[PDB]
């Protein structure tokens, strides 16, 4: 019966070489996990509305007002790049792969254990006594059905431990429901206080209320028993392993050179602009780097901060990430800052409730935007631009001296083309489920994977709510005894990939540890303390160059 | 389900008589552990540099300074000839075999017990309650692959024990790391303190981490579960049981005697030194039984105490083990010193931190060196030996009156003939891991057996974390159950070996147990006390005589 | 898994008449045992040397001087007539049958009980918790092979109980070791002290030193385990079950009688002693009762209290029993006298350090001697006996007044004829290992039944240690958890008989129980009192008159 194991730990990654240049790629992944009986007996419909911020004219971005429903239930969501591969691992797939894919993906549960603990007065003091309870049961439900809303753990950066020797708790499960925010805009010290700023009612025609209890099978597990689901599929497409250098300017055939170096000093020259063949969008008589015709749009100018409102209140108008380029501009090309725990990769020496950040910068060389660079000419585009026949990111538009047309221009056209968003080792949001929508997006920022078909399904778990000797539902005296539960969890992400060939002469960029010192890629930074400390900092993805044209 | 044995117990050793003079050597032994739940959580990178010795100009030898990573494993490593066979069965071997060599390898795992303890205040004092815990489980991993760094169990002399009747320990895991040390050098009392002397920092191309989480399949099993391993086998040559007498003095054919004795007394003579037939590498016109050629080297001068320094610091260059001869130079013949404890062979009633030691001499009287002998003389090799054209063991070289040739002088050629360290009973390493070089040492000090193959594999095992009511890992609030684990094992390490015969007139040396007396083969040196106090000293190996031309 | 029983208990006795006279008799006996975890951890060579009396001139026979070897396994030696068949049986089997053999015998270990005491203060006491651990286990080994010393549990008086109904606890195992010891000879107040008089140092030619660990597979079984050994078969003879009354004087045709008595008052005569035919082996020229030649010889003179000395110390060298005639010489006859305890067949009642003791005596009538009437006659055989003539017991032999010839006098001749030692039901000795000698005994004094082929093999038993959180061999930290066992046994000694016919008109003397009175064969001996106290006394052996000619 009940006092043997039911399952293997294993955390490893196997290579096996498919040939013709494919590579199928397992990567095993098995953690201790430790759940607490939930607080909240029933579904709560806890309404979160910040005014310590939001009262203030000044501040609008600070709106956490919503309406969430706090479930009784935890989930085991391991959707992170960082929880499944080890960091040296990723350094040979980005070094030699150039491409790969989602396969499929199986988990397991063994070694459910649930134990109880009581007071127990010693010399005066009063320490926990933990007593194992084999009655004792835990509850899993698997909703492949995606019946409930789908909730990322990468969204919140609550997924599972990103360290195989160390613990991790599943991250309470909580969806966000109907509610009618409205708030008003106000700069700085505008004249009087802001106008509306109030939560919302219930309303019937989007009121969303689910239950675990009748969204799924729930399978009941003691300490004896075990739970394994599926061999589930993706269908997601491949993402590139390489980022993209050439720009607009280079595509086509170059100019021809008039003239050539006769030192390693001084350069060739072209043809007479005037007198040189190519084709121009001008009526102009002549062409150039800057206006001759190229096969499409690179890249594309993005509302910097472009702050929506709706229904449920205003929002960050998401952008897709690419080259910061020489303009340094982070903020305005998209590039996304994180921030995580512990628990997910921050050093475990450094105490205190703040947690690190990074902001991860896009490789895509080639969609870069550059806001010091930007404007635009009148119709009758002559080479001397007049002083009025020109747009400049210094004219202030709309009676701002910080409001320009870049701040509020979508350059995305039938020839936009751009690059996918390179996925982070650490807190990388892997999969994701597509939108129920008509048209769904061309693509997701949270997660370069997105499931084409059904969704994989988030794995929901609850502690069985072990009931003591007297109980009165009517009187509200819920006694419960004081219970805990840790299983192992166990999975499997197969994914297949394709690695690139050397097909130039000069040697491509890679990605090297350097000596312990200043420098980012140092081994220390992965490497154990004294102590026992350790942290895991972004890895250099798509290293390997790659041509567009 | 649990509550019942899943193994049984047998420390024995069986003779299978194969004929042909082989004979099949099964040896059996089954012992207790014990394992406490670690300290470490998790993988530390302890720095251990101590100060109080290489500070001092005087002591260079005791330089402790290196950089482990202690694990959260401990290590099942019965590599020991003193844990496997019986004190009255090497007597039997020794005097019978004349080679032996390992064959199979086989382990398990059964009666796995591990229970938790809790405080109990029994009138005013806190005496501790032991109770069982079924749900609790233990996690196993053999290594049979060796990615982790081998870590003998008799290079630190913690192996388990060699009392059958007496549970025993399991040794903590841990391994080197790179890190680059520096030592000046400096004797009694050079003009000013130590130039150079401080630790390394970690490097990104010897940076080795390994994670037992991630480098082998840990297998969980509780009270009622079992584990066991396949049957191994070795590859390694048999060692010769036997020593050699004869020295390059006698090999070929003795001088012609023209004399013989008329009485037991006097001896006979040989023939004129200056017109006698014979062969001698000088251009002289005379032989003699120093001058005479032979086929071979048979030892060579090795240089004594030898210590150089590398990029992990000072060290002392190991050398080959061999007879003392009358010259009486142990550590200049190499001959290892032992340190042993209680648990492993010490006397039980010899209460104090100082463990037991013993400097253990080979048998190879052929390769014996003499540094009161050794000598060189000029090219122009004369009878009559100049005051110049000879360099004794009293010359000093290089501004030294102890630093002589001897002392730095490695005569090691395409001659060199030796033996192989004869291996002892107790604390004896018995097989090795070869060392992955292009060109691996033409054989081992420490253990006689060289695995040619793979390795064996190191056993790791790890109790499992039973954690309590309480936890969140952001906080640094590791609670965890006060337990411990005791599992039995059992092995049987599967050898064959050749006896030799009586090709003699005169009896040869055997290793008998004399009376109870002065004499080092007292019977109550391997007999209990009226306590029971017990100790295990080293046993006379190869005691028969060997020819080795 | 556990919590199952594993036998079945069963304490009877079944006669099978296979008809013919010869009738199977199959003896199941089933017992409840107390193991307690052994004080001594290992193996202890306790040196045991009494001086309180070895001092003392006059004393000699108290000689307690030996070294034994204490190990720490205890021993399940059932070998004792009244732990196998029933008081009432016995008296069945030696009334009716003649004559009785042992078979075959089985051993079986069911319902294996493993618990550990706690202390547990209570209104400021301390009484004890008994909780029974699961986990723990016991270790069993049934040495077949007898590579172990054979000690024997009755030789000791430490059987198992006699009683069914009443648990038992096995008797700790030991053996003798090589130890010189010597001791002088002095007699009341002999001029000055004791002579020699010291222990001896352990020897290398008879150093014999084994352990449990290396002699035999332990078989560790749990709590819902159980073993059971093989059907041994045993090659000893059968025993007779009968007494002897014919002595050297009846044997052949008996005197012609010449005088035939007229009333049954008066007795007949014989014929001329001087003119009679028969056969004399004295020249003289007649016959008698007291000359004819028999046969062969009945019983013969044995050394009384011939203290002989050896290597080991002086000891008393044993003498085959016989009947004591009128003589009324018990310690000359060599009449065993025994001393038992209350768990093996004491009174309960007699509450006291001093144990119930008694004499047994032989039932061999022919074979009986008589000191009071032994003598010997000079060479020429004369009616008239000489003063000096004759050697009676009350001549001085020897500078001594009490020590005569028969005290010193061996008849033992190729003509000297004995029964066997009739066997006691209780505290009897059934079977017993032959010596390893080239000429082995006729007979043993221990056992009436004596394994010609290899010995049933005594079965060993100890507890598997319990380990504490804490432990370090170095440190002499030997914590052990309080642990104990009760595991039951099932043993069947099937043995084969055959009865005796009523060959007589006179009806034989049987053994009956008469009422409660001053009659040895009460009734109360052998039943229960008030408070249920009862006592097992031995029983009339050979009961039936058998004809031995």
């Amino acid at each position: 019966g009940v006092g043997v194991s039911t399952g293997s730990y294993d955390n490893q990654t196997h290579y096996r070489f498919l040939g013709d240049g494919w590579v199928e790629i397992t990567a095993l992944a098995t953690r201790l996990v430790h759940l607490n009986m939930p607080k909240s007996e029933n579904y709560c419909r806890i309404r979160v509305h910040n005014t310590t911020d939001t009262s203030v004219k000044g501040n609008m971005a600070k709106d956490d007002a919503h309406e969430q429903i706090w479930t009784p239930w935890s989930l085991v969501d391991a959707n992170a790049w960082g929880v499944w591969l080890q960091p040296s691992d990723w350094q040979y797939i980005c070094n030699t792969m150039s491409q790969l894919n989602l396969v499929s993906l199986d988990q397991e549960i063994f070694n459910v254990v649930l134990k109880t603990v009581t007071e127990q007065d010693l010399g005066g003091q009063a320490i926990k006594i933990y007593n194992a309870d084999l009655t004792a049961c835990m509850m899993v439900a698997v909703d492949s059905n995606n019946i409930l809303p789908y909730t990322p753990a990468a969204n919140s950066m609550e997924t599972l431990g990103f360290y195989p020797w160390k613990p991790t708790i599943a991250s309470p499960y909580r969806y966000y429901f109907c509610v009618d925010r409205d708030l008003s805009v106000t700069y700085e010290n505008q004249e009087g206080t802001v106008e509306h700023n109030v939560m919302g009612t219930p309303k019937g025609m989007n009121s969303q209320f689910f239950t675990i209890e009748n969204t799924q099978q729930i399978t009941l597990l003691r300490t004896g028993d075990e739970f394994a689901t599926g061999t589930y599929y993706f269908d997601t497409n491949p993402v590139k392993l390489t980022h993209t250098w050439q720009t607009n300017r280079q595509l086509g055939q170059p100019p021809l050179l008039s003239t050539f170096p006769e030192a390693d000093t001084d350069a060739g020259t072209l043809t007479a602009q005037g007198s040189r063949h190519g084709t121009t969008q001008m009526g102009v008589n002549w062409v150039s780097e800057a206006i001759r015709t190229r096969p499409a749009q690179v890249g594309f100018c993005q509302p910097h901060n472009d702050f929506e409102a709706s229904r449920a209140g205003p929002f960050a108008a998401p952008k897709v990430p690419a080259d910061i380029t020489q303009g340094v501009d982070k903020e305005a090309n998209g590039s996304v800052r994180y921030s995580y725990g512990k628990q997910h990769g921050e050093n475990w020496a450094s105490h205190g409730p703040a947690p690190e950040r990074y902001t991860w910068d896009e490789t895509s060389f080639g969609s870069g935007r550059d806001t010091k660079d930007g404007f635009i000419q009148s119709a009758p585009l002559v080479v001397p631009p007049p002083l009025n026949g020109i747009l400049t990111n210094a004219n202030p538009i709309g009676t701002k001296n910080d409001i320009h047309f870049s701040n509020v221009f979508n350059s995305y056209g039938p020839l936009t083309a751009f690059s996918h968003p390179s996925p982070v080792y650490p807190q990388g949001q892997i999969w994701d489920k597509e939108l129920d929508l008509e048209h769904k997006p061309r693509l997701h920022i949270t997660a370069p994977f997105v499931c084409k078909n059904n969704a994989p399904g988030q794995m929901l778990v609850r502690l069985g709510p072990n009931l003591t000797d007297q109980y009165d539902p009517n009187g509200a005296t819920l006694s419960r005894i004081v219970t805990y539960g840790t299983f192992f969890w166990k999975g499997k992400l197969t994914m297949r990939a394709k690695l690139r060939a050397n097909t130039t002469w000069n040697p491509v960029y890679q990605v090297s540890a350097e000596d312990n010192g200043n420098s980012y890629m140092s081994v220390t930074k992965w490497l154990p303390t004294a102590t026992g400390n350790m942290q895991s900092v972004p890895l250099i993805t798509r290293p390997v160059a790659r041509n567009t044209y």
